[PDB]
């Protein structure tokens, strides 16, 4: 009864906001001529690709079932009720036109940030249960449509609202630099080391094509505050100085999609569970803390932990036979703690892997290799399932400037939703 | 094959809003002294009365996986992220209290009002996966903190809204009102059929102390519009000749929770599957359509009846085997649309059951016994659980003054999101 999952493919947008020269603004040579992809057009373009590169084009009927993972589409978009939108997604602008989709089952999940990691999950409960064979997870976001600080408000969602959202109108920015205080007079990492995480993701970035800030160029100096536009931004004064603009993901637009497949899936696909185009996952672990209540101890991030130690021991593994990761750098104050919850360095020792390079591209644990969620961006709902399409595209020689030289064998994803409230961490097997 | 899934036991709240004596307004005894419950507070009612009503009052921690339905929390509550709500609902306000649900998996599941059931299905693809053997699913929803229109414009991100929000304010309302004059063009039943849902869910209500309109007696004439206040209040003039305010379920806050385990999850709570306490889900489905598109035929809820059929294909039975259900009421049209849906009547004679009273209480099918949405009222989130908990409140003889004198044998759910784009159905055989 044993069932496994294999990735047969996937699909990632290129993420967009402000800063890139795909989004179209007063100032892009398109302004007035065409506008930005909505939220529908951005499931549509996932929901193709998808399949598109999946090997599905022509028998989309195969597939069992959809599960959208989605933040904040009912505040940016006015939009909720996912699910019937990924069935019209296929044939989206083509009225009337015959629909493979039609009457399969389809829903929205939620969890902040990691709403992309939990619908993989739920996927995968699907794949094990005998209700499917093959599955699309796919994670969307819009973004791009509020302010700044509407959007702050928005992402204070993922927050226990009545309590945090007091602490500023950026609400997250606020709790992180909350973190890295707390962070800083425990000597457990410095806003030098934060910059380093910085410097590493818009390096990764400028190999990235699809990366948000892929144009962007940011020395270390510039990221440790040497440079007048590198803000501290934050109106909380007691927490005001521990936060640059640098240390900060960005406000994305974008999309990732997957398919899952258990063996019967890639029987009906015509495929083999050793074909080289797949990747197992090993394994994947959900874990959900208390919304209303904060671990005194800001130095470590204990439900990410619990995620990857639990993700870790179910595929029988140790941190150090990991070959690549994807962490959930919503700040670069969030990379340090992800390798500790990881369990890529130890407590206390994030720093040593920063300042060694241990994580870069040409270091023995790559992490973000394309620019995570500080360059490549972050469209909240698509975060999760670019993670696991990351280490996919690594483990398959597809990453071009940022390939890396050795394919990885192993991998791990680590997405989290809110000040680490909710955890999801997957194991994946190159076949 | 695959393991079987029982209900346990579950919880449903008072259904509160505008004409509930529970509710308070500028006209309760304790305005200006007491404040309704938030979406926190009937969340932790809801989790903890779950729990209490469930046997695991001290052994919480036996509950594998937490699933939440919710459609729009986020605006109506400023709150996302229920996952690690839910977490810590069991002691919500007892600061710093152990916790024996810390770590475990949970997550929100949204498809518009069938919520829910979504919950309920996803939780059952745990237990049937490998990765669950006891669930908790729980649906929430406060809606009373807006006007009646705010009310509307939030409740329209269950539609196209780009394509259906400019309907009318009261997009919902609007788009059954559009169904309605479809049908009396088609002679497929009238307002007076649709007076005759109202009258016999006012009834229902008036036998159940948790029903939101409890306390509201409505004859079948006043329901049929001789009542000066019972207006036609729409402001699309070419719909609003066909809808009533007594056509409309109400805007409601309030919690249902169901506990739900596989064989092994009764074996660890010291349950045979013989017990008569439990009911067994004998086959649940889920259909989707396209959120773009309408089906020309307004007269037949096309997804719902797939959804139905399935779940009816699945058990082996048919709907003339039923003798109980709870269908999705979200206007009086639905209901009649549901009967259709469901099979209980044949395309074009549901208005044959509502003339003949087969499903009133003393019917042979009775239907919505304690007022669905209509007058139990429509917590949107809630609903999908509240209707599996009303079948087994009726199998277990729990309803008192609405309690059916036969004990059914065989019951239903048919729980449906948006304008039939989303639906699932239940099909539960007594133990």
């Amino acid at each position: 009864a044993a069932s496994r999952v294999f990735i047969v493919g996937g699909h990632i947008t290129p993420f967009v906001g402000k800063g890139s020269p795909l989004f179209i603004d007063k100032k892009h040579p398109d302004f007035g001529k065409k506008k930005n992809m909505t939220l529908e057009e951005i499931l549509a373009t996932t929901v193709q690709g998808t399949m598109e590169h999946s090997g599905l084009s022509g028998r989309e009927g195969i597939v069992d079932q959809v599960v959208v993972g989605n933040f904040l589409g009912e505040l940016f978009s006015s939009q909720g009720h996912l699910g019937p939108a990924a069935i019209g997604s296929l044939t989206y602008g083509q009225a009337g036109s015959k629909n493979p989709l039609m009457y399969k089952p389809a829903m929205r999940v939620e969890g902040a940030c990691a709403s992309g990691g939990l619908a993989v999950i739920s996927a995968m409960n699907a794949l094990k249960s005998g209700s499917a064979d093959i599955t699309l997870a796919v994670g969307v976001e819009v973004q791009t449509t509020a302010s700044a600080r509407v959007g702050g408000d928005y992402l204070a969602r993922a927050a226990d609202y009545q309590r945090q959202r007091q602490l500023d109108d950026f609400t997250f920015p606020c709790l992180f630099a909350k973190r890295m205080k707390y962070i800083a007079e425990h000597n457990h990492f410095t806003m030098e080391d934060t910059a380093r995480v910085a410097a590493k993701a818009y390096a990764n970035g400028n190999k990235n094509p699809l990366a948000h800030m892929h144009t962007r160029k940011l020395t270390f100096e510039q990221c440790n505050g040497e440079d007048p536009s590198n803000v501290k931004f934050l109106g909380n004064e007691t927490y005001k100085e521990y936060l640059r603009m640098t240390d900060c993901s960005q406000v994305s637009d974008g999309g990732a999609g997957v398919v899952l497949a258990n063996e019967e899936g890639l029987r009906k696909m015509g495929l083999s569970p050793n074909d080289s185009r797949l990747v197992e996952i090993k394994s994947i672990a959900c874990a959900v803390s208390n919304l209303y209540e904060d671990p005194d101890d800001a130095c470590c991030m204990f439900t990410s932990r619990q995620a990857a130690q639990k993700a870790l021991s179910m595929a029988n593994i140790k941190p150090s036979d990991l070959n690549v990761a994807e962490v959930h750098d919503c700040f670069t104050i969030a990379e340090m703690l992800m390798y500790e919850a990881l369990g890529i360095a130890e407590y206390g020792h994030a720093k040593d892997l920063i300042r060694n390079g241990d994580t870069t591209l040409e270091g023995r644990i790559p992490v973000n290799t394309g620019g995570g969620l500080l360059s490549f961006g972050h469209p909240v709902g698509a975060t999760g399932i670019k993670q696991i399409m990351e280490v996919y595209r690594q483990m398959k020689g597809q990453c071009e400037a940022y390939q890396m030289k050795k394919i990885p064998a192993l991998g791990a994803t680590l997405n989290m939703g809110g000040d680490d409230k909710t955890a999801v961490s997957a194991v994946l097997q190159n076949i």
